[PDB]
């Protein structure tokens, strides 16, 4: 417990017992007796004037304007513009920085992050006027229109998001408030839980970098240390030599979050905010200029979520819902999360309190899910962390427990509000260019790039985001396929099927980016028809996928009536590995469905395809509904408005809700008396050209696609207005459910595009794109 005298940020640990004088040792209460004194100076302020230029050096100066101060590294930001006539970086043009111009001795272009929280994709439309060196920034970088963040829209999520490239799920920070049952504590803001290790799971980017001997401090920073000392830091950090000096920084800002809340999103008051933050940026930039590392450093600016409208009057109470509130407990406001009040309670019961919740004022502002039933785009489930009983809370609202700030967010990360900031400058990004919005979860990849660094394991895809860098040392390559296909011709009678059904160039067509690869050991059939082709398990007893394209001008017929319940045994596979019709009338709850539509059938010959065995998949009458409307309607909706469309289909089993493809022990629910394994999605993925003049089977360019993870339900509980007509309901159902086909490759063990004219990172790009119909 002595001093700090030489040893002001210094970058090593130190003790116990001994002090510390790091640039966390506040958060630790740690730092030596004269650390306020030696450490944070603030005399004179931050910025050189005329009077002091050539002044004889003061050690009480927060910053200096000595002839020495080059020398030893304190300086003041804008020293040079002052007393040198230089510059300030923000009124220099846009130069292309073609190589790194780094002083000799670094070794890689040193990587700054400069997060912001609760900046808003919308406020860079605010421009020069308001953030000329943000505006500088994203004019001469890359940027996107905006960054997708991950749910929840809150801090942690996506701060410890960014830095590993994980879903909360998998990272361990779901909530900036959240209970571990195993642990039996709980994680805040407020408290000591928040510094044990055992919340953070992953491996964020600064021990990535670590452990592959790349010099990287921990990002945090004490939150007393003001905006202005933390950018001084970071320069003299940057001074330091090349056997001391970090490769990689990170700077947070708490605005405009703070006066977001206060005073919304498009309140007046928000400009001084962003221009505080905007003259935060420039002091980085005048300083790195200063030391000729201005042409060095790529430099990230990047936001953790956005901000909406939200003020008190627009809360709804779950005491008008629940007759007992005082049995359970909430995280409220813009999403919910309810457990029980105390496991002491046997009575208390999750099914009887989201029947509760469910669809009863007309107005209703949340819907309740079960944590497993959320849409999976969310990747919001598997983590004992994460409560059984979620809440959706819409846009512009609260939920709270009982009646006894105007901008908030939290909500469903694909909201317009929540979306956040991204901009990448320097000599490793592309200049002046504009790249599509993508996801928090593909920075880590991008960021080990910028340091050659192997990322650990993520869920980026690693090669999605080459685009927005002028060098790649990442080459993604194709997984190879794992299992090969069975081409089964035709063997058995009818006669040999005991099933109990009754009944009164087709790869060039129908795969049009070729066949996908199963990335598993399984066996399974190819099937060709006139007018779609399918992979048929014979393991599941179903195709893993369907395939078929349908034309700008191809023709919806129904079912005839006479074809109402025709299953037709399939010759080319065997009885033993069919699914039989008696398991479906044995089961009073469970009917059946087609992959392929008999209503797109191109002739009545051809339509007898469709209700082969082989087509077949177990279907909730309520989720009938659902299909046969997607099937008989929009299909042709889509063919019509895209000039065609190629529709892949297929089921996903997901029963321990982890995102992934399960295994036979982990399905949990057959048809009844059968082995008929029940999914608990169905997958389409839509694709044709994005030139819609081009139709989608000759088609020159990139490619379009939309696609969706249904959930497989007995019930439309989810749609409030399912009494009415599909029309009314099910494509509003749809679009909640989108999905990249990236989720559905975890999902199935499936790799979609193996044969395109299109480069595979640009593919990767189309894997991981989203519509979010916004
Ligand atoms: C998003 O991307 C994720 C990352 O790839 C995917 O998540 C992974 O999923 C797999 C498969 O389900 C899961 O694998 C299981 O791992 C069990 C062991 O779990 C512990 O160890 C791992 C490994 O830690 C090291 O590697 C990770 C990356 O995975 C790295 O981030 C770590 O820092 C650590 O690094 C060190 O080692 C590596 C080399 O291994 C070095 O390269 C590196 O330099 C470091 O020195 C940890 O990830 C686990 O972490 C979980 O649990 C802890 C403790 O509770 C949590 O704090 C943490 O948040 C995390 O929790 C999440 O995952 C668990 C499941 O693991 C969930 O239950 C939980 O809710 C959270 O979501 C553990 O510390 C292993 O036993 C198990 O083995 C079984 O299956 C194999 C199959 O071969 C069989 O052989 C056996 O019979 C077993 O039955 C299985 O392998 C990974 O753990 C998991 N990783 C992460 C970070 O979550 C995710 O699926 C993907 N999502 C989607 C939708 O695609
Ligand atoms: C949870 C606290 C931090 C409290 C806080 O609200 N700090 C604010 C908001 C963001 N801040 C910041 O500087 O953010 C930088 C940042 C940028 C980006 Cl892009 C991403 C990220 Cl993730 C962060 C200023 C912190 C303080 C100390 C932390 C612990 C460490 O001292 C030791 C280890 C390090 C391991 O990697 C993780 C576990 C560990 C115990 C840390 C847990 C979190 C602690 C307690
Ligand atoms: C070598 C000496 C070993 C350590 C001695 C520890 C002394 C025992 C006291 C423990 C409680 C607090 C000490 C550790 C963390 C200090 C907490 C702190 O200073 O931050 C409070 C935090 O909520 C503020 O929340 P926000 O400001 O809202 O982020
Ligand atoms: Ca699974
Ligand atoms: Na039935
Ligand atoms: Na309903
Ligand atoms: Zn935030
Ligand atoms: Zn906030």
């Amino acid at each position: 417990s002595g001093s700090c005298k030489g040893r002001c940020f210094e970058l090593q640990e130190v003790g116990p017992p001994d002090c510390r004088c790091d640039n966390l040792c506040k958060s630790y209460s740690s730092c030596c007796h004269d650390f306020d004194e030696l450490c944070l100076k603030t005399a004179r302020g931050w910025e050189c004037t005329k009077d002091r230029c050539g002044e004889v050096r003061n050690e009480e100066n927060a910053c200096h304007c000595s002839e020495d101060c080059l020398s030893r590294g304190d300086c003041c930001t804008n020293y040079q513009v002052v007393c040198k006539g230089e510059s300030h970086w923000v009124d220099d043009d846009c130069e292309e920085i073609k190589v790194p111009e780094c002083p000799a001795g670094f070794v890689r272009p040193p990587l700054i992050i400069f997060s912001v929280d609760g900046f808003r994709a919308s406020y860079m439309k605010k421009g020069s006027k308001v953030m000329p060196n943000i505006e500088k920034l994203r004019s001469c970088g890359t940027h996107a229109p905006y960054m997708r963040p991950v749910y929840p829209t809150k801090t942690f999520p996506n701060l410890y998001t960014l830095a590993t490239g994980l879903y909360p799920e998998s990272h361990g920070i779901v909530g900036n408030s959240m209970y571990d049952p195993v642990f039996d504590a709980s994680f805040h803001l407020r408290g000591r839980e928040k510094f044990n290790h055992r919340w953070w799971g992953g491996q964020p980017l600064w021990i990535t970098a670590t452990k592959q001997g790349v010099r990287a401090g921990t990002f945090f920073w004490s939150v007393s240390i003001p905006h202005e000392r933390r950018i001084l830091t970071i320069l003299q950090w940057l001074s330091l030599p090349d056997n001391e000096r970090p490769s990689v920084y990170a700077f947070y800002s708490e605005q405009p979050d703070f006066s977001g809340h206060k005073y919304g999103p498009f309140g007046p008051e928000m400009t001084n905010p962003l221009r505080e933050i905007d003259k935060t940026v420039g002091q980085l930039m005048d300083g790195l200029k200063q030391l000729r590392l201005h042409r060095c450093v790529n430099v990230i600016f990047v936001g953790d979520h956005g901000m909406e409208d939200v003020t008190c009057d627009r809360t709804e109470f779950l005491s008008n819902y629940l007759t007992n509130v005082d049995d359970i407990t909430l995280v409220p406001g813009t999403l919910g999360r309810i457990r029980a009040k105390s496991i002491n309670n046997s009575k208390y019961d999750p099914k009887t309190i989201i029947a509760a919740l469910t669809c009863k004022k007309p107005d209703q502002h949340f819907k309740p899910y079960m944590k497993q039933h959320l849409p999976k785009r969310l990747h919001y489930a598997n983590n004992r962390r994460i409560e059984d009983i979620h809440l959706l809370v819409d846009r512009r609202w609260h939920v709270a427990r009982k009646p006894l700030f105007q901008g908030d967010h939290g909500f469903d990360n694909k909201v317009n509000s929540m979306q956040t900031v991204f901009v990448g400058y320097g000599p490793t990004f592309k200049y002046r260019t504009k790249v599509p919005p993508f996801e928090n979860i593909e920075l880590y990849n991008v960021m080990c790039d910028l340091l050659g660094l192997k990322p650990a394991p993520n869920n980026g895809t690693h090669g999605s985001l080459n685009h927005l860098l002028r060098t790649n040392t990442f080459r993604p390559t194709m997984p190879d396929e794992v299992s090969r296909p069975n081409y089964p011709g035709i063997m058995y009678l009818q006669s040999e099927f005991d099933l109990g059904c009754t009944c009164d160039s087709t790869k060039e067509r129908h795969l049009l980016y070729g066949r996908p690869a199963v990335l598993y050991r399984t066996s399974y059939d190819i099937l060709y028809h006139t007018d779609f082709e399918s992979g048929y398990s014979e393991i599941f007893l179903m195709p893993l996928w369907t395939s078929y394209t349908i034309s700008k001008q191809a023709e919806v017929s129904s079912i005839p009536e006479h074809l109402t319940n025709c299953v037709r045994p399939d010759v080319r596979v065997s009885p033993g590995f069919s699914q039989n019709c008696l398991a479906y009338k044995n089961d009073k709850q469970m009917s059946y469905g087609f992959l392929f539509p008999p209503y797109l059938s191109s002739s009545p010959e051809a339509k007898y395809d469709a209700f082969l065995v082989t087509n077949m998949v177990p279907m909730y009458p309520a989720f009938k509904r659902v299909w046969a409307y997607f099937q008989r309607v929009l299909v042709k909706k889509y063919a019509s408005e895209r000039n065609g469309v190629n529709v892949i289909s297929g089921p996903i089993f997901d029963y321990n809700y982890d995102g992934l493809r399960d295994t036979e022990d982990e399905i949990k629910q057959y048809v009844e008396g059968s082995s008929i394994p029940v999914p608990t999605h169905y997958y389409s993925i839509i694709t044709s050209c994005l030139d819609f003049t081009q139709p989608a089977d000759k088609c020159d360019g990139p490619l379009s696609v939309s696609s969706f993870i249904l959930p497989h339900r007995p019930d439309n509980d989810e749609s409030c207005a399912s009494s009415e007509d599909e029309s009314k309901w099910v494509e509003e159902l749809m679009k909640m459910h989108t999905a990249r086909v990236r989720d559905i490759e975890h999902l199935t063990g499936l790799d979609f595009y193996r044969k395109t004219s299109r480069s595979y990172s640009e593919i990767l790009t189309l894997k991981t794109y989203l519509h979010t119909y916004e």
